[PDB]
C-alpha cells in the first residue's frame, strides 16, 4: 500500500492501555501496545523473532512482554531479557523491533518509520485536550476506508449540512464566507455562518436559543492526517475569540489501504460540569462520526473499484479548495517516499 | 467480469419502487433505482459526480434526487439541476449517468451497455404479465451463483417448478430467441399437474415449452387440456423467470407466474408468490451455489462438461449468450 | 498453492464416514467420502462431470452414489453406472476420478498425486491404534493456517511448557535433555524431564500420584505430516519402557494454502477400561489442541503477509533442532515435485 510512513500517528488513546497488550494494526504493520509497571507506554512489532507469534497474546512478567508462545520475554526496547532455553543465551538475533512512541496530550504518538528520526518536536499540538480550562470527551471508532476518504470528510465541514441534517443544518447556510490559509505544514479552512438561527446542536450548546447568532466551523490540518476543528456560536457582532466553543480532535490512523482508527474528541469550554452536556457531545459523535459519515465513506469506499476501473475522476466544487490543497499535499508525501527508497 | 451488455435486462418489479430509492447492482454496475412524482421510473449511475457518494441513500426534493453528502440534486436524465454551493454553477461535469429504462409487462427493464444501441422495440415480449385475462403474482430472489447455472436450470428439458410438478420434442432457433417445446399426449408419469388437476377429468393432452430471449430472459407455458384441444385453449400458466447478473458470481432472479384459471383465488396465489415453491427449491440452490464454488478447481484444471441427451436446449442457448459475449468484445 | 501430492494423506478418521458422503477439501481437491454397503470406502473428486454439481450432497442408490443434480450414479471406481435420460448411454466422459484409498490403523488413507505411483507399503505405521493392548480415542479438528505451522508445533512439544501452562507445565522444564534421531524418511526429537514434581496431565495419568517422576516427551515424524508421539511418566528411576504411556496420533493434512485438518487421537496403555480416563484425554485434546494451540498457529497464519512483504525469518532456538530438519524435508520434497511439473 501507499503510506507516508515518517510522520507521528495516533495509535491509541491513554485510557485503552494496561498491562493487558492491545494488538492493533497501524499502516500494515501489527503492534503490541501495552503500559509498563512504571507507567511508561511501549510499542513492540506484533511478530515474535523466534517463530512469529503474537506478542500481543502474553502476559507482562517483572513488567517484560512474555511470548506466550515459548517464553522469550521482552522489554520496552524491543530488548530480548530472559530465554528459558538451552544455555538461556540472548543473542541480538531475538530482539524485535520497537517503534518510538509519545505519550502527550491525552493522546499516544507513534513513529512507524525510520525510529532513528522520529523527531518529538514534530508531533501536532492538541494541547487544548489537557488544558484544565477546557473539558475533554471522546472516543474511538474503525472504519472501512481509505483514512484519505475521511480527511476529505473533515475538510469540508460544509457535508454536516447534509449528512448530519437533523443536527447541523443551517438556514444561513447559503450566506457562508469561507477562507483557506495555507502555512508550513499546515493548512486551515475557515468557515463563518452570519445572523442565522443556531442549529439544533449550537442551540444545545446554548441551552436554548432563537435569536440570531453567528457561528463558525474551522478546521486546522496537520500534516498527514490530524485535525482540530473550531466550532463556535455566539450572538449577532460577538467576536469568536471571546464564544463558547468546542475544540474537537479529528485524528485519522491508516490501518490497512482501504481500512482506518479514528480517534475523536470535542474539547469545549462551556458547561464543563455538565455530564449531560457531556451526553450531548457524545450522543452527536456517535450519531455523526460512527453512524452517518461512517456510512457515506464506506459507501464510496465501495465503489472505489468502479470508479478506478473506468476513468472516473471527482468534479470539485467551490467548497472543496482546503480539501483539495490537503489531498495533494499528501500525495506529494506519498511520492517523496515512494521516490526516495 | 463477462458480462453481455447491450442487452435489456431486468433491474426490479415494479412494487420494489417508489420515492425512496432503490441500490441494486446490474452487471458489476451499481444503481440508483426509483420513481419520480410523475410516475416515470429513473435509473441512475448510483455514483454522484461530486465525490462518488451513494445517490441511492439520498431522498427526492422537488422529484429530484438530492445527493446525501453534499447537497446536488439531479433529474431523471441525470442532469444535476441544483448546486447549493458557491456561485451555485452547474457544469456539465456535474451531471451523472443516466441508463435506458423501460417499464413494460409490469417489469423494470434496463439497459446496462452502450446507450446509442438501446431500443424499446428489442425488450422481450412478456405481455400476458398485464393482461387482463391473466392473473400474475411473482417475487425477487437473489442467488450466490452465475447467472449462466440458472438459465441452463430452466432450460433444462421440462423440469418444471416445484409447483408444476407432474409430437414430442422441438429445439426451435431464431435471432436473439429460442423456443424449447414438448407435447405429451396422455404421458405415462402423470399429464394433469397437481396445480392443474382441479381443472377439468377426461383424458388431456400436457404441454411445456419455454422461450429464451437474448441473454436471460424466459417465459414458459404450462399447460394440460382434453381430449385434443387447442394449445391456447387449455389450462395454463406462462412463468416468467428472469435473470440478471449482479457480479460475476451472483445474479438476481425475478419470478411470477401468470394463469387463465382459478383467478380470483387467494389460496394460489401465496404459493405462487413462494421462491422455493415457484424459482427454485433450497435443495437445488444448495446445488448452483456449491457448483460456482468448484468453477476454480474445473478451470484451474482441464474440465469440461460431459453433455446429456437432455442439454441440447441449455447448449444451444449457452452457445447464443456466448456468440454474444463474443461480438461485444470484439468490438473494444 | 504448492503440495506434495505424490503422498499419501488421511483424508478422515473411520467413523467419520458411512452411506452419507462427506465432502471434504484436501489440497485444494474437494472430496466426497463415503463407505460403501459392503464396507469398502470410496473417494471421488467431488464434481459430478456432467454439470460439477456436488456429488457429497446425494445420497447412495444400490450402494451406488446418485448426484443430487440430474441423478447419474457412479461405483467406487467413479464408473458411471448409470444414466436416467435419453438412451441412457453412458460414454466414458460420464465417469469421475477416483482417488486411491486405503484403511489402515484406523485411518483413511487417500493418494491425491500420480495414481501410478500409489503404494500401500508405504503408508506409515500407526498400528497401536488397533492394537487390543491400547485404548485409543481422539477427533478431528480445522484449522485456518498453512499445516506447516502445525508441523512445526509438533515438532517442538516443548511450547505445552507456555501454551498449554495450565496443565503441562513442569518445573525440571529446565533439566530437559533432549535427542533428534535422523531415519530414512522418518525424524525423531527425543525429550526428557528427570527428576520432579509431574504436571496436571500426568497426575491424572498416575491417577493423582504423590512422588518425584520421570517424563518423556518423544516425537515422531513420518514423510510430509504425520506424526506419532510418545508421552510418558513413571516413578523416578524406572525403565522407561515399562512406564504407563499414550501414543499421540498428530497428522496434519492441507486443505488449502492457509488452511489445515488435523486428526487427533491417544493410544494408551493405562486405565483401558476408564470412561473417566478416556475423559481427561478427551478434555485434553479439546483444550490443548483445538482451542490453545489453535489460537497460537492461526494468529501466526495472519502474520505471513507482513513477514513475507518484508524479508523477516525466523530466528531458531536450541529447541528448534527436530522442526528445522522436519522442515527441510518437506522443502526437499515440494522442490523435487516442482521441479518435474
Ligand atoms: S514464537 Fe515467541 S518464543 Fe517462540
Ligand atoms: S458526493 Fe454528492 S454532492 Fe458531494
Ligand atoms: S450435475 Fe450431476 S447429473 Fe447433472
Ligand atoms: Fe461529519
Ligand atoms: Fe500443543
Amino acid at each position: 500500500a501507499t503510506f507516508v510512513r515518517n510522520a507521528w500517528y495516533v495509535a491509541a488513546l491513554p485510557e485503552e492501555l494496561s498491562e493487558k497488550p492491545l494488538g492493533r494494526t497501524i499502516l500494515d504493520t501489527p503492534l503490541a501496545l501495552y503500559r509498563q509497571p512504571d507507567g511508561v507506554v511501549a510499542a513492540l512489532l506484533d511478530i515474535c523473532p523466534h517463530r512469529f507469534a503474537p506478542l500481543s497474546d502474553g502476559i507482562l512478567v517483572n513488567g517484560h512482554l512474555q511470548c506466550p508462545y515459548h517464553g522469550l520475554e521482552f522489554d520496552g526496547g524491543g530488548q530480548c531479557v530472559h530465554n528459558p532455553h538451552g544455555n538461556g543465551a540472548r543473542p541480538a538475533s531475538l530482539n524485535v523491533r520497537s517503534f518510538p512512541v509519545v505519550e502527550r496530550d491525552a493522546l499516544i504518538w507513534i513513529w512507524p518509520g525510520d525510529p532513528a528520526l522520529a523527531d518529538p518536536g514534530a508531533i501536532p499540538d492538541f494541547g487544548c485536550r489537557v488544558d484544565p480550562a477546557y473539558r475533554t470527551v471522546g472516543g474511538y471508532g474503525h472504519v472501512d476506508c481509505n483514512y484519505k476518504l475521511l480527511v476529505d470528510n473533515l475538510m469540508d465541514l460544509g457535508h454536516a449540512q447534509y449528512v448530519h441534517r437533523a443536527n447541523a443544518q443551517t438556514d444561513a447556510f447559503d450566506r457562508l464566507e469561507r477562507e483557506v490559509i495555507v502555512g508550513d505544514g499546515e493548512i486551515q479552512a475557515l468557515m463563518k455562518i452570519p445572523g442565522g438561527t443556531p442549529s439544533v446542536l449550537m442551540a444545545k450548546f446554548l441551552r436554548g436559543a432563537n435569536t440570531p447568532v453567528d457561528a463558525w466551523n474551522d478546521i486546522r490540518w496537520n500534516k498527514v492526517s490530524a485535525m482540530l476543528n473550531f466550532i463556535a456560536v455566539a450572538p449577532e457582532g460577538t467576536p469568536k475569540e471571546q464564544s463558547i466553543h468546542s475544540r474537537g480532535t479529528h485524528i485519522l490512523t491508516p490501518e490497512t489501504e482501504a481500512s482506518c482508527h479514528y480517534f475523536f474528541g470535542s474539547s469545549r469550554n462551556f458547561g464543563i460540569d455538565d455530564p449531560e452536556m457531556d451526553g450531548v457531545l457524545r450522543s452527536w459523535q456517535a450519531q455523526a462520526l460512527v453512524k452517518e459519515d461512517k456510512v457515506v465513506v464506506e459507501a464510496i469506499e465501495r465503489r472505489r473499484a468502479y470508479v478506478e476501473a473506468n476513468g472516473i475522476r471527482p468534479a470539485m466544487l467551490s467548497c472543496d479548495e482546503a480539501a483539495v490543497r490537503v489531498s495533494r499535499e499528501i500525495e506529494k508525501l506519498e511520492q517523496l517516499e515512494a521516490a526516495r527508497l
